[PDB]
This record gives structure tokens, C-alpha cells and sequence, in this order.
């Protein structure tokens, strides 16, 4: 059976790390908090969860996490409002997704609410690490790895679940929203139908490093991931893609690719779909978007805004796509960006507790 | 830029571990030797290579190797003959493949021959761990991982290269051929020995066992191309549609891992010059037709760990397909096995063997 949060043991740090403080530039994932969550699994089932001081992992050289990528991760944020209250954004969805990833890699199942309570207690211990300046947050990184001391490609008989925390700064410092330019080359493929692109597995990210460097050498910020002979737009780097346009039928709509296997089911992606549907001002649909559909809409002036969504960036505008050595201008910023700014404002007000919402979970 | 074997640090173990051998079946890669190789990389370059006692790794919890699969591995075997001398089978090809895997993941470059010398020195220290019994050898496992204490998906500013050794040790296999499962794709990374290509295969292997099959026959594309058998390369020995007797294996188009045993079987069969030996796409349509016409002689898998693995049944589209491999000898498999063992255990001298 699963580990219980009621069995959670707490060991406080004797050697605290020095906090950067307000004003100092926080770089994404480079600064770590004082404590971490740790829970072991073996043949006797799950062990008791422990909050221990931030320390290195001791792994056997043959650990299946290092040889056969029996690893998965999650990413969510904890936000601190002006009245010092810390809240998590739709953590249940990350727990749901984490369990789906675990099943795909034959890693041990756990109870979603027990892990959520373990993470809640961890953030509570390191509460003073959560920043409160505009746009800042505490990035939560749960990881589940196989830890079997065997070179045989099989289901691990030993595993480890750990959670580390990182205080992160504003993605758009000062509040000014800035766009990204994308490289669209069909030679590089992120995922395939029948593959594992719809799960947050470590294996899906390592191969993207070389492609991202090629995008940077070409003058772009990120990569537009194309799929199939029809060049279907799937992801923008590690973000889901959205297009706000007047469709071929003349109806104003917000479209994002459907969950067909090559798309990672983003929490922010689902939130934008839910929010747009609640307003009921325009059509909201999940449908395949191709490069030829994009080209046709751009020359006819039908495209209003194109953007990426994800925990790190929340909502990120796209102004340029380098496709077939030609620069395609996306008029996102000239159009406000009206919808992006509305999405960002509503998300900001919900996340920092200015507006009450069922999406928030208090710590 | 590369680490030098001349800069090798030796520590030597105080109180050695228990050495196995015959009697006990000995399961693959669960028993380890006394020493390991360790080399560290940072922004200023590589450090000194170390042969230190077998011990656990100490990794920062944000190590890119654990979050974004910045990891790769290799697999080669060391054999001990009757003259008690240890020899590695075509290790230069493994060094070549490792450097290609490193480049694909933006991991640090190294001199292939300096690593080979460091590995030779490691096996020389643990020379008594290499078994001499029939069908046994020492499995060499080199690994290169990203090790930067950062959560950003980027080129690592830190890395760790380590090599661990394992003393390791017939019946045909049944395969499940279901198109719904994809191992690798064109434009992907299936042609590199990266950890990421292996984790997803575990569930598929369990699904094969549920349907009564021992391993997975990986299919690709609309035309259902045969690619790999589990984590082995596939070979079909048949009388082709043109009437010529041939040995065929899928070509290196991006979805096939370029195996050393695969290349060796092609090279050996090429030298014989008795039948046609080609690298060409094999489809299920071509295989189905050939089985019903009785043209298929043998089907097998190839790999360092698995050697030459016979196939007797393929379950494709809810239909059982008997592969007459064991009823045809298996003539070619037994010939490949005897010639490989002669080269490997030093009964016959070859350019393929590297003396330790
Ligand atoms: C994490 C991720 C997303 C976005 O997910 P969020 O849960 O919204 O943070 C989108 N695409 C990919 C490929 C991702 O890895
Ligand atoms: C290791 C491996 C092989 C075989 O390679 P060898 O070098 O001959 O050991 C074949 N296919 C896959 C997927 C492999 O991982
Ligand atoms: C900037 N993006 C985060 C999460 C990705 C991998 C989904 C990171 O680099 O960890
Ligand atoms: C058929 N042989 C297995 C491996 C041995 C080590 C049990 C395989 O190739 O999967």
C-alpha cells in the first residue's frame, strides 16, 4: 500500500543555506531550499516519508534511473500573496499526471492525496523561502526514480520519490510581457503517436538540448515542434501551443492541439481552456493545427495571437516563426496581446489570492 | 581537452568482495567487481581518471541525469581463453558509438582511445573476476551522465563518466508484433544508446508476457517494418522473392541501434561469400507471404548480452505465425555461434580482438 503522510518524520537542518533576499536576481532552478522530501520503496512496499535537510543522493552505480531512464518528474508552483498566505495552483492535476507517468514506466503507485499532504508539509517547513515580489514563486519539483542495482532492463524492485524546491523570479521582470521567436524544422521530432510524449518523463527532454542549441545559433529563442508529413504544430519548447484566430468558417476561436498522444496534457493548458469556456465569448476547441493552415490564416490576416502555456511562463507570446528559412511575422504583440494579457491578469489574481478560486490549495 | 590514461589515479581496494563462478545460474548484471573507473568534467575541462574501489555515487538531487535523462551507456564483453589472457571484442566500435551518443546529448567529448586504455587498465586490475567457463564473460558497462546542480533543460556544465564491470553468463523466443507500440522514430534518437529509449520498453515487455510472448518485435511505419527484437537487432534468413538465398537485416535509417554483433554478423557472412547478405527493409507483408510459401529458414536476434537468439513464433494481428527456425537446424545460428566463440575465446587470432 501507499505511504502515509501521518507517518511523516521531520529532521530540521543544522546548517541553513543563505537566502538571496528581495532585489537579488533569482535564476530558474539554481537556488535550492533548506529541506527535501524523501520516500523509499522496495519489496516490503513503501517506507515512511521523511523531510530531511537538503543533501545529496547516494545511488548504486547500477541504479536503473541512470542506465535506463526509469525517471519522471513534475512541476508546479506555490505562490505567496501580500498577506503572507502560501497557495498551490491545481496540485491535484500534477498528482494525477505524476501517477500516469509512474504507471507508464512500471514505477510504484501511491495515493495522490498522501503525496499532496507530504508536499504541503515540506512547503510549510520552508515557508520563508517562498518569495512575495511581483511574479515570483516557489517551484516545486517532485521526482520518482527507479533504484534497482541491476543492469537488466526490467521493472524496478526498488524506487525513490523525492521533492526539491526552488525560489524563482518573475518570468517577465517588471511585469512587461515579451515575445519569443521560434525555429520550425521538421527534421527534429519531439514525440510520436504510440510513444511517450504525453507523459512528463525525463527521456523526452534530453534529446531536445541539441535542437534548442540549433535554434539559438539560428537567432531564435525556442523551438516549434512539428509533427507528421502535414507539419502539425504540437509544442513551443516545453510549453503547449494556442492560436487565437478567425477560423476558415469565419468564427472567432481559440484552438489548441488535441490530446492525441504527442501532446503533454498541461495544467496551464487545461486552465486556459476551462477559463475561456467559462467566459463563453468565443469558440474554444481542441483541433489539429498545421503549418499550411497557419500560412493561409497569416496571409488573410486572420491570426490575432499565438502563444505558449506552461508553469514556468504562464502565458508566453510568439511574434516570429522561422520556417523553411523564411521569417513569418505573427501579429501577437500588435493585437495587444489582448487575450494573453487577460489570461495572465486572471491567472495572477487567482494565484496570489486576490480572487478566491477553487483552483487554489492553501498550505 | 580529454582526460589522459597517463594521469590515471590508482587507489586499490582494502578487503575484496566475494567472487562467484559455476553452480549458481548467475543472473545478468547483478554481481559487480571490486573496482570502478570514474572521471569528472566541469566548465574548465576533464579531471584525472580514477580507478577507485566499487562505491556508491553521490549526486546532487537536481542532477540533470535524473531529471532530463542526460545519460548514455555502452555494453561490451571481455573474454578469457584457455591461455588465461583476457580480450575485448571490437571495443573501438563501442568507443565510436559512445562518442556519437555523447554528441547527441550535448555531453562532453573525450578521446576514444584514452578511454579504451583506462578501461583496459580497469579490467587488468580486476582480471581475476573474468570467468573462464563455457558461455561466460565479463560485461563492461561505460556510462556518461550530465551532472549539473540545475533544473534548467540545457547543456550540462558538469558531467560524470564511470565504468562498472559484471561477471555474466539455447531455447528460442516468441514475439509480440503489435503496431501500437513504437520504440523509435525517424528524426528521433533510437540509433543512439541513450537511457531514454529503454525505460518505456518495460511496460511493453510486460504486455508481451501477458499475451504469451517472451519478447517484443518492434514494428515501424504504415507498412509495418520489422526493426528490433526487444533490445537486440533482427536478422531473417530466407529464400527471397527473386529466388536467391539471403540473410537480411534492417538498414541504419535512424530507428535501428547500430549493434556491434549486428555489424560482425554481416561482416562474417560477407567474407564467406556463400549467399547474399544485405541491409534492407523487411515488412510484415513480405514476412507473412514468405512464411505461407515456406521460404523462411531462420529468424533471430543479435546483441552483446543476448549473443544469437532464435525466434520460433510471432503473434501478429491475433494470428500465430510459426517460424521454422529450430526445424531448419538452426544451421546459420549454430555456425555464427561457433565462429564467434572461436574468435572471442582466442582459439583463432583476429584483428577484432583487443588484448588486455
Ligand atoms: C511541462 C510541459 C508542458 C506544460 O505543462 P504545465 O503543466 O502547464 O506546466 C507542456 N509541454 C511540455 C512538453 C511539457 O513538458
Ligand atoms: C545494445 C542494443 C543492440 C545491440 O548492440 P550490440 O552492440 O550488438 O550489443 C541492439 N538494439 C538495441 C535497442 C540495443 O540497445
Ligand atoms: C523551464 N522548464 C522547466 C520544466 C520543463 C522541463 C517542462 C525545467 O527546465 O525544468
Ligand atoms: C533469450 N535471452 C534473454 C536474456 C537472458 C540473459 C535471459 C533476452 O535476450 O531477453
Amino acid at each position: 500500500s501507499s505511504f502515509k503522510a501521518a507517518d511523516l518524520q521531520l529532521e530540521m537542518t543544522q546548517k541553513p543555506h543563505k537566502k538571496p533576499g528581495p532585489g537579488e536576481p533569482l535564476v530558474f532552478g539554481k537556488t535550492f531550499t533548506d529541506h527535501m522530501l524523501m520516500v523509499e520503496w522496495n519489496d516490503k512496499g513503501w517506507g515512511q516519508p521523511r523531510i530531511q535537510p537538503f543533501q545529496n543522493l547516494t545511488l548504486h552505480p547500477a541504479s536503473s534511473s541512470l542506465h535506463y531512464s526509469l525517471q519522471l518528474f513534475e512541476g508546479m508552483k506555490a505562490f505567496k500573496g501580500k498577506d503572507q498566505q502560501v497557495r498551490l495552483f491545481r496540485p491535484w492535476l500534477n498528482m494525477d499526471r505524476m501517477l500516469r507517468s509512474a504507471m507508464r514506466l512500471c514505477l510504484p503507485s501511491f495515493d495522490k492525496l498522501e503525496l499532496l499532504e507530504c508536499i504541503r508539509r515540506l512547503i510549510e517547513v520552508d515557508k520563508d523561502w517562498v518569495p512575495d515580489a511581483a511574479g515570483t514563486s516557489l517551484y516545486v519539483r517532485p521526482v520518482l526514480i527507479g533504484n534497482e542495482p541491476s543492469l537488466g532492463v526490467s521493472q524496478p524492485r526498488r524506487a525513490l520519490l523525492f521533492v526539491i524546491l526552488c525560489p524563482v523570479g518573475a518570468y517577465f521582470p517588471g511585469g512587461s510581457v515579451t515575445p519569443v521567436s521560434l525555429l520550425a524544422d521538421p527534421a527534429f521530432i519531439r514525440a510520436w503517436v504510440g510513444g511517450v510524449g504525453n507523459y512528463k518523463l525525463g527521456g523526452n527532454y534530453g534529446p531536445t538540448v541539441l535542437v534548442q542549441q540549433e535554434a539559438l545559433k539560428r537567432g531564435c529563442e525556442q523551438v516549434l515542434w512539428l509533427y507528421g508529413p502535414d507539419h502539425q504544430l504540437t509544442e513551443v519548447g516545453t510549453m503547449n501551443i494556442f492560436v487565437y484566430w478567425t477560423h476558415e468558417d469565419g468564427v472567432l476561436e481559440l484552438v489548441t492541439p488535441p490530446l492525441n498522444g504527442v501532446i503533454l496534457p498541461g495544467v496551464v493548458r487545461q486552465s486556459l481552456l476551462d477559463m475561456a469556456q467559462t467566459w463563453g465569448e468565443f469558440r474554444v476547441v481542441e483541433r489539429t493545427i498545421t503549418m499550411k493552415q497557419l500560412l493561409r490564416a497569416l496571409e488573410e490576416g486572420r491570426v490575432r495571437e499565438v502563444f505558449g502555456s506552461g508553469t514556468a511562463a504562464q502565458v508566453c507570446p510568439v511574434h516570429r516563426i522561422l520556417y523553411k528559412d523564411r521569417n513569418l511575422h505573427i501579429p501577437t504583440m500588435e493585437n495587444g496581446p489582448e487575450l494573453i494579457l487577460r489570461f495572465q491578469k486572471e491567472l495572477k489574481e487567482i494565484q496570489y489570492g486576490i480572487r478566491a478560486h477553487e483552483w487554489m490549495f492553501p498550505v
